[PDB]
């Protein structure tokens, strides 16, 4: 009967997604689930914990969806351009996951557990993006132009194009964030 | 005697870069500056209007700091230049200023006050990007590319690049945030 810890880590996530990690009260967990106050603290004694386990637990699953949505796609353009479209914040979890993202950002300013986890997340991916340019490099169709100065420039121009949809501006949305990604792809990856 | 008010607001301002804005007490920032809890709710009724006015503030200060760096800049790359080094998060007042946008961002995504204070803020600067491309591109300086689209990517690339330092992402420093977005343009927007 762990099952109810996984409850409690699925209902924290959502509810730090929409409301704000520092809005949501352990209260308002129970609330949403029946079980005590006493219930959550059982299994995360503090609220921080309850954060630091859902963040593990999503880019856990954010992962396994990326591994198994690129199981065998052998053209890394293709795989670059699905990579891509892994990071957009779609509505429902994957626009989750960014409001998270945000909020795990300014944590990991304060919280060197946050960081960690967070630096590893973020590193894991960053390597896929680099080891994909170095594939595609490799099969001569994209230009040779060193793999992580390329990696960061890709990786944080997806944060920057991010935040722009999420904070609403004008102009911006998942359809536009789409387009200008794949066009510094075309024009600045591709031969 | 407004001078109370600001002085609350250089306090409240420090204190939510560096500590967080929901880890902020009223009572934090009148133990900084001796007042009672009871004056500070006299000129800001709740926490929000401190973040509201404190972020309203310093939105001021960097723009008239940025008006003032380039006065008279002739040189539409060095304008650029000095535009993107407005924005590096150098130790003190400018790494404070993007602590706040971290949480603004956030804050963003669920009050419409904040949202509509920070997009005037950033639509600002934006079109002063713009503005120094279009110029750049009259004087030839600059390759002919939709401002827009360009302006677009050079200020996601921007914020992407500044999560990268603020979260401790490792190889990244203030040093080579420089560099690269020195190189972004050297390489594509300079003919």
């Amino acid at each position: 009967q762990s099952e109810a810890r996984r409850r409690i880590l699925e209902t924290a996530w959502r509810l730090i997604a929409r409301r704000g990690y520092h809005n949501v009260r352990i209260h308002d967990i129970a609330s949403e689930l029946g079980t005590s106050n006493a219930t959550i603290h059982y299994h995360f004694p503090s609220k921080k914990d309850i954060l630091l386990e859902a963040l593990r637990r999503n880019v856990k699953l954010a992962f396994d969806r990326q591994v198994a949505e690129l199981h065998t796609i052998a053209d890394a353009r293709e795989r670059l351009v699905r990579l891509v479209e892994l990071q957009l914040p779609t509505p429902g979890l994957l626009r989750d996951e960014w409001s998270v993202w945000l909020q795990v950002w300014t944590e990991s300013t304060l919280n060197p557990k946050i960081r960690d986890l967070y630096n590893d997340a973020y590193d894991r991916w960053y390597q896929t993006i680099a080891m994909t340019i170095r594939t595609g490099q490799k099969q001569g169709v994209f230009r040779d132009q060193d793999a992580d100065e390329l990696a960061t420039r890709l990786s944080a121009l997806i944060d920057g194009l991010g935040i722009q949809v999420l904070t609403g501006k004008r102009g911006c949305s998942v359809d536009h964030m789409r387009q200008h990604l794949n066009d510094f792809i075309e024009h600045n990856i591709v031969e």
